């Protein structure tokens, strides 16, 4: 919701060039995010592994009780959410460029 003023239907290879790169731009920036925000889950994910493998009463089961809630905090705090706010912005846009120059290139075809 939206991104049509910015980036408009098309009228020259020169201005879809520049959406192109424009795009190139954006999706680095959206990949790079994807990775950073994916740290979390990914660690997330291994330590419940290891919350299923150790005994309850262990200390390495605290030990990883304490990193999991450790993340689910972070993971909930402004920086983190805002990151992903930030990654859904830059994909609507980028989904959005890709349309303007999908629909000018179908029709020179």
């Amino acid at each position: 919701e939206e991104w049509i003023r910015e980036y408009p239907p098309i009228t020259s290879d020169q201005q879809r060039q520049l959406y192109k790169r424009n795009f190139d731009t954006g999706l680095q920036e959206y990949k790079s995010l994807q990775s950073e925000l994916d740290e979390i889950n990914k660690e997330l994910s291994r330590l419940d592994k290891e919350l299923d493998d150790y005994r309850e009463e262990s200390e390495e089961y605290m030990a990883a009780a304490d990193e999991y809630n450790r993340l689910k905090q972070v993971k909930g705090d402004a920086d983190y959410k805002s990151k992903k706010n930030h990654c859904k912005q830059l994909k609507s846009k980028l989904s959005h460029i890709k349309k303007m120059v999908g629909d000018y290139d179908r029709q020179k075809t």
